């Protein structure tokens, strides 16, 4: 099971982030994913400007004690100029949240050779108003279609076929009901044949297991130890030491 963990690292202090990076170094990352846009629910967007001040303090030094421990860094953006600054540092995967809702994404992914995660959404910010409702083989069906045409896009603009991932966007205009059921279907995902991100850790899906916010980890852990059985290339996580044990548990039962 050649499952990678992305170590998720929110930056909505720099010395913090720093420390947090340092600790999912040694807990087991394979990547540490820099974001600094909160797509909470209820987080109002903040300009692209605003986004890069947040990063352009810490990113150089994720970078470094990253890249020293054979750990790459993955940016969670939806803004193509966000991406290209922080490609310019050196990173190694635009986690493109917006899949291509910024036009001038592909052109950054191709004239960087980088790997591109696009992630399906109903428009963000999220919105109870934008959700899917009906049956959920054709809400998959349907993220197969957008994705498809997102990485035609890609290709079509000069971004090379092995460098992108596919993510189905757990929660986002997804309630939990369809967030399991996309999950446990994940395989029809991967069939496709590009690997597959996917981001269950702590959402929401899991208020219907009822299991509160603030005891998620353990949960998640379960549905690492599945996803990682299914041979989910990237798990985008927040507790790097319990996905490194779902992994490992994977593994012991191939
Ligand atoms: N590729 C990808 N990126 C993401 N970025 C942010 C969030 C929102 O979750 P958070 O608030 O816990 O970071 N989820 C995803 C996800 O599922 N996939
Ligand atoms: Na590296």
């Amino acid at each position: 099971v050649t499952t990678k963990i992305v170590g998720i690292l929110n930056v909505t202090e720099a010395n913090a982030a720093i420390r947090h990076a340092t600790d999912l170094i040694e807990h087991g990352a394979d990547v540490i994913d820099v974001g600094a846009e909160s797509t909470a629910p209820g987080v109002s967007p903040i300009t692209q400007e605003e986004e890069w001040s947040r990063l352009k303090e810490v990113l150089p030094e994720i970078i470094r004690i990253a890249h020293n421990a054979h750990v790459e860094v993955s940016i969670d953006t939806r803004n193509a100029k966000t991406a290209e600054l922080a490609l310019k540092l050196g990173v190694d995967y635009i986690n493109d949240q917006g899949g291509l809702l910024d036009p001038d994404m592909p052109a950054i992914a191709a004239a960087s050779s980088a790997k591109i995660i696009i992630m399906h959404h109903f428009g963000l910010p999220v919105s109870q108003d934008r959700s899917y409702v009906g049956q959920p083989e054709q809400l998959l069906n349907e993220i197969i279609e957008w994705l498809c045409s997102r990485v035609d896009t890609l290709i079509a603009q000069g971004v090379v076929r092995e460098r992108i991932i596919l993510d189905p966007g757990l929660g986002f205009g997804k309630l939990p009901e369809y967030s399991w059921y996309i999950a446990k279907n994940i395989g029809k995902l991967k069939k496709l044949g590009f690997p597959v991100c996917v981001g269950h850790s702590r959402k929401s899906m899991f208020s219907l297991i009822p299991v509160e916010l603030s005891e998620r980890d353990v949960p998640t852990a379960m549905l690492s130890t599945f996803l990682a059985q299914q041979q989910v290339d990237f798990l985008r996580v927040h507790d790097v030491k319990l996905t490194g044990i779902s992994i490992k548990i994977a593994n012991l039962l191939v």
